C-alpha cells in the first residue's frame, strides 16, 4: 500500500535511462493475452510499424533506491545487444512504480521445449547449429565480464529465423532450488560462478540439445549430485550425438576450471564439427527419457 512518488529520482539518472525509456503511447501491453509466467511476474504479449513484443510486468517497486537500481540494470542490459542474446528493447515504468520490461517476441518460445516437440523433425546439423549459437551469444556475454550461472536449453530462446537467443539474464532472470545438475564441481562445492562454470553448464546444454531435451542424470537425487561426479562419472554420450561433439562435451566438464575451453575455442570448435553435416542425419527420441521429470 506505500506511496510512491517518481519525481523524487535522480535527474542525472533519469537523463541517462531515457534511451532505454518507452513512451506511454509507444506501447500497448495485451493485459489480455499472457505468454509467459515467472515467479517475479507474468508476461504478456504486447505491441510496440507495428512490432510483436513480450512485456514483463515486475512487481510494484516501492523503494527510490531500488528504482534506480532498476534503471541501471536497464541501462547495462541495454547494451549487451548481440544476434545471439536477447536483447532488450525497453523498460516502462507507471505510476506508483508498476514496472514493465520490454523484450522481443520469440515466436517458438525456449528451446528445451522446441526441441522436445515431437512435431519436430530435428537433424544432428540443426541441433548442433543451435548449441553453435548458444556458444556465439555466450562468446559475447564472456566477453563483456558477465558470468550467466543459469544457461541451461530452459533459459534460451528461438526467434522466427530459427536464431537462438542466450536470455534469463538482467532484468529478464527468472524461474519460468538452484540448477545442481547444469553446476560446475567447484560451484557446487564453494558456490562460486565463474565464466568457466558457465562453459560446464553449456557442456549440459550441449547434452540436452542431442537427447532432444532429456533431464539429465534422470535417476539421480539432486541433493547428491557432488557425490555422484566425485565417484567418476559424466553424462552418456548421446545416441545422434558425434564423437567430437561428446570430445568437447568431455572437455567443458575438464574437472579443472582453468583447462576448460573459452567460448571462443568453443565457438571455433564447434563450427567445424557443424560444417561437416548436411542435416541428412535424423535426431529421434530416447525411449528411456520419454516421459522423465526434470
Ligand atoms: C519455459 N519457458 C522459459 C521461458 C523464458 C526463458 C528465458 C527468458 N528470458 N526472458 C524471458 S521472458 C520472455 C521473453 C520472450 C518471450 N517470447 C515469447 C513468449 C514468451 C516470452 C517470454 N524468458 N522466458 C518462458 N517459458
Ligand atoms: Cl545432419
Amino acid at each position: 500500500t506505500v506511496h510512491i512518488d517518481l519525481s523524487a529520482l535522480n535527474p542525472e539518472l533519469v537523463q541517462a535511462v531515457q534511451h532505454v525509456v518507452i513512451g506511454p503511447s509507444s506501447l500497448i501491453v495485451h493485459f489480455n493475452e499472457v505468454i509467459g509466467r515467472g515467479h517475479f511476474g507474468c508476461v504478456y504479449h504486447g505491441t510496440l510499424k507495428k512490432i510483436h513484443c513480450a512485456v514483463k510486468s515486475l512487481n510494484r517497486i516501492t523503494d527510490i533506491g531500488e528504482v534506480s537500481q532498476f534503471l541501471t540494470e536497464g541501462i547495462i542490459m541495454k547494451d549487451f545487444s548481440h544476434p545471439n542474446v536477447l536483447s532488450l528493447l525497453g523498460i516502462c515504468l507507471r505510476s506508483e512504480g508498476s514496472p514493465l520490461v520490454v523484450l522481443p517476441y520469440m515466436k517458438h518460445g525456449d528451446l528445451r521445449n522446441f526441441i522436445r516437440n515431437e512435431t519436430h523433425n530435428p537433424t544432428v546439423k540443426d541441433l548442433i547449429g543451435f548449441g553453435l549459437q548458444v556458444a556465439k551469444g555466450m562468446k559475447f556475454l564472456a566477453s563483456k565480464k558477465f558470468v550467466h550461472r543459469d544457461l541451461a536449453a530452459r533459459n534460451c530462446m528461438l526467434d522466427e529465423k530459427f536464431t537462438v537467443k542466450v536470455a534469463d539474464f538482467g532484468l529478464a532472470r527468472d524461474m519460468y532450488k538452484l540448477p545442481v545438475k547444469w553446476m560446475a564441481l567447484e560451484s557446487l562445492q564453494t558456490q562460486k560462478f565463474t565464466t568457466k562454470s558457465d562453459v560446464w553448464s553449456f557442456g549440459v546444454l550441449l547434452w540436452e540439445l542431442m537427447t532432444r531435451g532429456a533431464p539429465p542424470y534422470p535417476d539421480v537425487n539432486t541433493f547428491d549430485i557432488t557425490v555422484y561426479l566425485l565417484q567418476g562419472r559424466r553424462l552418456l554420450q548421446p545416441e545422434y550425438c558425434p564423437d567430437p561433439l561428446y570430445e568437447v562435451m568431455l572437455k567443458c566438464w575438464h574437472p579443472k576450471a582453468e583447462m576448460r575451453p573459452s567460448f571462443s575455442e568453443l565457438v571455433s570448435r564447434i563450427s567445424a564439427i557443424f560444417s561437416t553435416f548436411i542435416g541428412e542425419h535424423y535426431v529421434h527420441v530416447n525411449a528411456t527419457y520419454v516421459n522423465v521429470k526434470e
